[PDB]
């Protein structure tokens, strides 16, 4: 079954980010996540502190040997990279992805979709190793921040959201979805933009809002990143943008009534009641 | 007071260790604080292995972030499992001990330690023989231990083949300071169609209550089931008897493997097939379509 998912992402002991995040959403859905943990840290960088392991590249290439020599890699219909912050491991990465395709390819299954959230910040070196990884990606799920860094272009409105999506369709990424951002002229919501370059050169451009939440939600992206490949896998991209927004807003109302409680309420992981509209643009 | 610190194996490919237990305690609506002893490509039964492995110094630096945020009195229950370390097996006594001062001071119930003592199956130890003696050390300051008929035999020195032998292993354990224990499989000489386990709990009156049941074998080996299963355990003797959380823990590992087999992983299917279907009946993990009767012996 291709309904299996390597996840490249941050494992912490206490919290909810990265790997913590999507692997429960994902499994729930009936995922197999094979995770690769770039990171083994206590908590998030939140907390006071944070103490714990940092991979490097000959880890990364070490457990690479044994996934290619017990001959795995053909089973990675999708490739899902978030929290590396490693120039090295991040060009590796698109090694790594280079090599899933091939071996897809030669077993005929259907080629690998590579999602790519270049988790960067909030609110160079790894800059520049992103800018080339997304030369390869089929997804890529920028903050309004990552997506401002990476094309040069200050997302605050759609206009220009729609500029910093046109970088990542050049630069080769076909799907973009920047999650959110704030509007001047519409304070009690959150944009987001899902924008498909074709092949024919064309472009189908969507937006829709979620309300503005007072307050600061820790692993957002990553439960929404998580959430979009279990929801794209058989729903059309639009469609499943609205459920994986629905998913991030049930969760957030339930922390209201800073820790996203991902594990409290699975039936809305699976089937939110929040469905955010999602409406091609002219 | 759902919330466990599991110290188990990492593996990217396959259902052991961490990954294979947190699945099943999230679904039963426990936080799972996971310290992960090893980061593998997949586990041993395959011909390579590759990844990295804490020493002493890594998982002491992960406490210590636990400690400085004040994290430890959250711990209502400590899993351990993979470690395969001599000196972090023999630092798991402080850490408890740790989190029990630290749950005193907030006037928490005690937590209670289920001692997994990971260290091979089917004859054969995966890491160094060191870490048998430190096992035995560590079982001392156990709640409830959860050996297969293999590490029970190690441990105890006693062969464990049948029911007997059983006892005498599970007597080892008591005597060591472990009050309860599970050795979760063993055969029948008389019935090559059931596996048999033990559940042996010692007072206090020095007293010892033994119970027994049977599951159906299934042809081939499978592996995570123990860690799939102590997982279980935890999860239902948080609000059942220990004898009925035995029970429901063994229903779980039955609905599992027989999806497993559904799913093409027969006795002779690749290790890749055999992998266990974690994943594949969420519902089937929290309520199982059977419950294994855990029945008093004289
Ligand atoms: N304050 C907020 N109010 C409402 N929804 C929010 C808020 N913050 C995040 N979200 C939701 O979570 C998703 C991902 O969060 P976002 O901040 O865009 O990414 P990241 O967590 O990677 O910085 C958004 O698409 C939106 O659905
Ligand atoms: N081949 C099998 N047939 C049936 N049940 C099995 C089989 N292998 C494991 N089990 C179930 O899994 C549980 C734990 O597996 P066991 O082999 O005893 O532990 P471990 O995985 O630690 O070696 C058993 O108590 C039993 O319920
Ligand atoms: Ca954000
Ligand atoms: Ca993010
Ligand atoms: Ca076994
Ligand atoms: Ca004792
Ligand atoms: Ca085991
Ligand atoms: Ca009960
Ligand atoms: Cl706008």
């Amino acid at each position: 079954d291709d309904k299996h998912v390597l996840s490249i992402q941050s494992h912490v002991t206490h919290g909810y980010v990265g790997n913590k995040a999507a692997t429960f959403p994902l499994q729930l859905h009936g995922f197999d996540v094979d995770a690769i943990n770039t990171v083994s840290l206590s908590n998030h960088s939140g907390y006071p502190v944070i103490k714990g392991h940092r991979m490097d590249l000959e880890e990364f290439t070490t457990i690479m040997e044994g996934l290619r020599a017990n001959d795995f890699l053909s089973d990675y219909a999708y490739v899902l990279t978030g929290y590396i912050n490693n120039r090295d491991i991040v060009r590796q990465v698109a090694a790594t992805v280079a090599e899933i395709r091939e071996a897809r390819q030669k077993q005929g299954k259907k080629d690998a979709v590579f999602f790519c959230d270049p988790v960067m910040g909030d609110d160079e070196e790894v800059v520049e190793a992103y800018r080339e990884l997304l030369t390869h990606a089929d997804v890529a799920t920028p903050n309004y921040f990552e997506a401002s860094i990476l094309s040069t272009v200050e997302v605050k409105d759609l206009a220009s959201a729609i500029e910093a999506a046109n970088w990542f369709h050049t630069q080769g990424t076909p799907t973009v979805v920047i999650k959110s951002f704030a509007m001047a002229d519409d304070p009690t919501h959150l944009r987001f933009l899902l924008s498909c370059r074709d092949a024919t050169g064309s472009t189908k451009r969507y937006t829709g809002v979620v309300p503005y939440h007072e307050g600061r939600y820790t692993g957002t992206g990553d439960v929404f990143a998580a959430s979009l490949v279990a929801f794209a896998h058989s729903d059309p991209m639009d469609l499943a943008v609205g459920k994986a927004m629905g998913v991030l807003q049930d969760l957030i109302k339930a922390t209201i009534e800073r820790e996203l409680r991902v594990t409290s309420y699975p039936d809305r992981l699976q089937h939110p009641s929040s469905v955010a509209l999602v409406t091609p643009l002219p």
